[PDB]
Parts: C-alpha cells; structure tokens; sequence
C-alpha cells in the first residue's frame, strides 16, 4: 500500500559470519522508518549475505544521503536482482 509499490529483492554482502542477523537488517529499517517486521517482504540471512524486500514506493532517499556511507544495515555492497511488479 505504498505510494507506487516499489517491490524488489536486494541482497547485501553481510551475514552471520560477518556480524548481522535476521533481526538486525529488519529491526534497523523497521525502526528507521514506518516499516514493520511484518510489513517487510521476504528476508534472508546467509553466512555473508542477506536479502530483504521493502514495500516502499519512493526510493532515492537513502541512496542520496547514504550514497557513500553505509553499513550492515545500509546498502553497503548490495545489488538489484528483483523488479517492481
């Protein structure tokens, strides 16, 4: 029920072996904005990777400010594999 419906699956280069969990990337984005632990789509947590889908429908906010600054939570080294339905 976002403004547009931007829905995709982005995987980061961070996992349990790195220092991140399922409640880490979730509670981070869920606490930063209005997003909730349930609102989030599918979330993955590998050894050194993790996926997540945001129902948000108006990106470009974090990519602007956090364009050079990122972390386990922020898009440090992730890529777009999904696509907006």
């Amino acid at each position: 029920m976002a403004d547009v419906g931007d829905m995709q699956l982005y995987r980061i280069e961070v996992g349990r072996d790195d220092g991140v969990e399922v409640r880490h990337i979730v509670g981070a984005i869920a606490n930063e904005g209005d997003i909730s632990s349930r609102y989030i789509g599918n979330i993955k947590l590998f050894a050194s990777h993790s996926t997540i889908e945001l129902p948000k429908g108006m990106p470009g906010e974090v990519l602007q400010h956090f364009t050079r600054t990122r972390i386990l939570n922020k898009p440090m080294n992730m890529q777009l594999l999904g696509d907006a339905q």
